[PDB]
């Protein structure tokens, strides 16, 4: 069958996400051969294949590998590994098969695997697809300027050959945020929320290690609720404390 996937020009940039600022570098020279893949093949250059991006859930992968695509003005095509393996058949590879079909297309252009576990999880059903990941990757000639992104928590669990040069060997982490980083967080969500002055965004955020970008939303959203249920209008340093309970 048909791959079906979701074709968008992303106008997110770097600027639009709260830290990572190392992983962006990173990112800098996938964003430039995206831009210019022409010079780079010219040069001895890098020419990505496979960026994966390693870290824990929520802390925005996904949401970067977007910036990424906006950051080189070029297509986002997504598509979900889940959906790949989910429906039997011969279809599993049949679907990757277009999934390309449809980025040889829009090349350059950055092509997102969501959910690559489901793929690449180290039964038969996912080697095929698996393979053709490989063969499509392999076979990615110079006019065809597609960097195949995904995100995931256990690249070792992660089969091998995926990793191997020429596929996904390229590496990012994508760690939770810092103190400075979960304070952007908390800043930026709690604009669009009402807040006493006792309360202490700087505080919150170095009180607040190992919560993701997910994470520091509920904890407003929440004690926004816990503060709107006792007929009070803003969110007090009190409220934030019996919601992270």
């Amino acid at each position: 069958s048909r791959a079906r996937v979701l074709t968008e020009a992303p106008k997110v940039t770097f600027k639009d996400v709260a830290g990572a600022e190392e992983a962006k570098e990173e990112l800098k020279e996938i964003v430039e051969f995206l831009k210019n893949p022409s010079r780079f093949h010219e040069m001895g250059a890098r020419i990505p294949k496979g960026v994966l991006l390693v870290g824990p859930p929520g802390v925005g992968k996904t949401h970067l590998a977007r910036a990424v695509a906006g950051e080189a003005r070029v297509p986002f095509i997504t598509a979900s590994g889940s959906d790949f393996v989910e429906m039997f058949v011969g279809v599993g590879a049949a679907r990757v098969r277009d999934l390309f079909e449809t980025a040889k297309r829009h090349a350059p252009c950055i092509v997102f695997i969501d959910e690559i576990d489901a793929v690449g999880r180290k039964n038969d059903e996912r080697e095929q697809t698996l393979n053709q990941l490989l063969v499509e990757m392999d076979g990615f000639e110079k006019d065809t300027a597609i960097v195949v992104m995904a995100a995931t928590n256990r690249p070792d669990i992660l089969d091998p050959a995926l990793l191997r040069p020429g596929r996904f060997d390229r590496q990012i982490a994508i760690d939770a945020p810092d103190v400075k980083g979960r304070e952007q967080i908390l800043r930026i969500h709690a604009r669009g929320k009402p807040l006493a002055e006792d309360v202490d965004l700087a505080l919150l955020a170095k009180r607040t290690p190992g919560f993701v970008g997910a994470d520091l939303e509920n904890l407003l959203n929440e004690a926004a609720l816990l503060a709107a249920r006792e007929g009070r209008r803003k969110i007090t340093m009190k409220d934030l404390e019996e919601a992270a309970s």
